[PDB]
C-alpha cells in the first residue's frame, strides 16, 4: 500500500542521510587535521571509503529493489551492484582484521611491527586488502554466468548465481565471516590484557619516548635500573621514603633518581617528607613547585600523578583509549551482521525457513553497520568530535 512505500522510503533515506553525512565527516576529518594523522586514522579512513560506498549506492539500489517488489534496473545495473556490494563490504572485514593485527602486532611485537609502522606502508596494506576482496568476487560474480553459459537468474531478480545453493553459501560465509569474527575475537580480549599491565622499564620507556635495542641493549637498562636501586638504599636519605612505599610509587621515585640521581632527589626534603607520612595530594602540590616541574612537566606531571593516585593512569590512558575504540568498532560489526549469517546457517539446514523478508532485514541490519562507526567514532574519540563539530558550523 502508499504507506509501506513511504514509511520504507523514508527510514532508508534517513539512514542513508545519517551514512552518508558520518562517513563524509570523518574522511574530512583527516584531511583537515594534522593531528589525526595516524596509522591507525589511516585505517579507520579506509572503513570510511567502504562504508561511505554502502550509504550512497547499496542502500539506495537495493532500497528500490525492495520497494518495487522486483528488480527493474537492468541486467549490467545488476552485476555491477552485486559486485561492488560484495568488495566493498569484504573489504571491511579485511580492514578490521588489519586494525586488529596493528594493535596486536603493535603490542606484541615491539621489535618489528612497534618500529616499522609507516603511514606509506599503511598504503600497501589498504591497498592489498581493496584489490584482493576485489579479485575474490568481482570476477566471480561478473563472469560466472559466462562459464556456466546460461543465467540462472531470473529477469526482473537480482542475486549472485554460484551462491544459489544453500551448502555453498554456507562454507562462504564461514571463511567470509566467521573465521575472521573468530580472529579478531581472540586478538581482542589478549589485547584487552595487555592494558592492564605495566612495570617501571615501559615506565621509563615512555617517559624517555625511546624502545628496545635488542637482547644486549636490554640486559644493560636492567642492570642501570638495579644499580639505581641500591644507590637509595645506600642513601640514608631516600631508603627511609622508598622503605614506605608501595610497588607502584617505588618505580615513581626510581623514575626521578633516574633522570636527576641521587643526589638531586634527595634535595626534594620536604616533598620526599610528605610522601612518607602518605599526604598525597600535599607532596604533589609541593613537587609541582620545583624546578624539576619547570624543565620537564610533561615527565613530571605523569610521575607526580603516579605518585598523586598510586596507579598507572597516566601511563596507560592512552592504551585504554585505543582497546575501548576497538571494542566499540568491533561490537558494531558483531551486532549488526550476525542476524544474516545466523540465517545462513539455518537455511543450510533447512529447504525453506526463512521468509523473504527475514533475508531482506539482515541484509539491510548489515547495512547499518556502516552507519554507526561514524558515531563510535565521535562517541569515543574526542579528536572526533570537536572536528566534526567544526565542520558543520565552522
Ligand atoms: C551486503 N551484505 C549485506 C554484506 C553482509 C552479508 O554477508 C555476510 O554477512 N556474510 C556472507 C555470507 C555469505 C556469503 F556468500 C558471503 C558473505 C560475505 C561477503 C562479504 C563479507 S561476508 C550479506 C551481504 C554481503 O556483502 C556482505
Ligand atoms: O645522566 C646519567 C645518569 O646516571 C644515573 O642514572 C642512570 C643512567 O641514566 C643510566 O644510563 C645508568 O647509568 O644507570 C644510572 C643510574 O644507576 C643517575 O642516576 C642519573 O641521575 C644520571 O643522569
Amino acid at each position: 500500500t502508499i504507506w509501506q512505500v513511504v514509511f520504507i522510503a523514508f527510514l532508508t533515506g534517513f539512514l542513508a542521510l545519517v551514512t552518508i553525512i558520518g562517513n563524509i565527516l570523518v574522511i574530512v576529518a583527516f584531511k583537515v587535521n594534522k593531528q589525526l594523522k595516524t596509522v591507525n586514522n589511516y585505517f579507520l579512513l579506509s572503513l570510511a571509503c567502504a562504508d561511505l560506498i554502502i550509504g550512497v549506492i547499496s542502500m539506495n539500489l537495493f532500497t528500490t529493489y525492495i520497494i518495487m517488489n522486483r528488480w527493474a534496473l537492468g541486467n549490467l545495473a545488476c552485476d555491477l551492484w552485486l559486485s561492488i556490494d560484495y568488495v566493498a563490504s569484504n573489504a571491511r572485514v579485511m580492514n578490521l582484521l588489519v586494525i586488529s593485527f596493528d594493535r596486536y602486532f603493535s603490542i606484541t611485537r615491539p621489535l618489528t611491527y612497534r618500529a616499522k609502522r609507516t603511514t606509506k606502508r599503511a598504503g600497501v596494506m589498504i591497498g592489498l586488502a581493496w584489490v584482493i576482496s576485489f579479485v575474490l568476487w568481482a570476477p566471480a560474480i561478473l563472469f560466472w554466468q559466462y562459464f556456466v553459459g546460461k543465467r540462472t537468474v531470473p529477469p526482473g531478480e537480482c542475486f549472485i548465481q554460484f551462491l544459489s545453493e544453500p551448502t555453498i553459501t554456507f562454507g562462504t560465509a564461514i571463511a567470509a565471516f566467521y573465521m575472521p569474527v573468530t580472529i579478531m575475537t581472540i586478538l581482542y580480549w589478549r589485547i584487552y590484557k595487555e592494558t592492564e599491565k605495566m612495570n617501571i622499564f615501559e615506565m621509563l620507556r615512555i617517559d624517555e619516548g625511546g624502545g628496545s635495542g635488542g637482547d644486549e641493549a636490554e640486559k644493560l637498562f636492567n642492570q642501570d635500573v638495579d644499580a639505581a636501586v641500591r644507590g637509595i638504599l645506600r642513601n640514608a636519605k631516600l631508603k627511609p621514603v622508598y622503605d614506605s612505599l608501595d610497588a607502584v610509587r617505588r618505580a615513581a621515585l626510581i623514575n626521578m633518581v633516574f633522570q636527576m640521581g641521587e643526589t638531586g632527589v634527595a634535595g626534594f626534603t620536604n616533598s620526599l617528607r610528605m610522601l612518607q607520612q602518605k599526604r598525597w595530594d600535599e607532596a604533589a602540590v609541593n613537587l609541582a613547585k620545583s624546578r624539576w616541574y619547570n624543565q620537564t612537566p610533561n615527565r613530571a606531571k605523569r610521575v607526580i600523578t603516579t605518585f598523586r593516585t598510586g596507579t598507572w593512569d597516566a601511563y596507560l590512558i592512552k592504551e585504554k583509549k585505543a582497546a575501548q575504540t576497538l571494542s566499540a568498532i568491533l561490537l558494531a560489526f558483531i551486532i549488526t551482521w550476525t542476524p544474516y549469517n545466523i540465517m545462513v546457517l539455518v537455511n543450510t539446514f533447512c529447504d525453506s525457513c526463512i521468509p523473504k523478508t527475514y533475508w531482506n532485514l539482515g541484509y539491510w541490519l548489515c547495512y547499518i553497520n556502516s552507519t554507526v562507526n561514524p558515531v563510535c567514532y565521535a562517541l569515543c574519540n574526542k579528536t572526533f568530535r570537536t572536528t566534526f563539530k567544526t565542520l558543520l558550523l565552522c
